[PDB]
């Protein structure tokens, strides 16, 4: 097992931003998915913005 949901690891090489590949949906706060958005965001979240990711919160 092990959830693979890092976005430390992947953030370059002008990877993850933009063209937004996966419409995911944070724990009970945001619609977003491009992996940039999300780490970008839940980075600076608060530390309590888990993910329920698949299509809508």
């Amino acid at each position: 097992q092990g959830a693979q949901v890092d976005c430390a690891e992947f953030k370059d090489p002008k990877v993850y931003c933009t063209r937004e590949s996966n419409p995911h949906c944070g724990s009970n706060g945001e619609t977003y998915g491009n992996k940039c958005a999300f780490c970008k965001a839940v980075m600076k979240s608060g530390g309590k913005i888990n993910l329920k990711h698949r299509g809508k919160c």
